[PDB]
């Protein structure tokens, strides 16, 4: 919806696919240059700024979710 993370598919050097929803994308990791495939990210403006795991990702999404049925 808005800064929704995604999944580190592949790294290769400062650059990883990630998979948002179905649609990879190639992501910066100049910030967090030991983000792994299978971590998940938060992107600013093609560059990972956070990492994080599975379980934070989907709250996230549930939150999302929840601002978006209660407007």
């Amino acid at each position: 919806c808005l800064a929704v993370p995604g999944k580190v598919i592949e790294v290769n050097g400062p650059v990883a696919v990630v998979d948002f929803g179905g649609v990879k994308r190639e992501v910066r990791l100049d910030l967090m240059p030991d983000t792994k495939p299978g971590d998940w990210v938060i992107v600013h403006t093609g560059f990972a700024i956070e990492k994080l795991d599975e379980k934070k990702a989907m709250e996230i999404l549930e939150a999302w979710a929840e601002v978006e049925k209660a407007m």
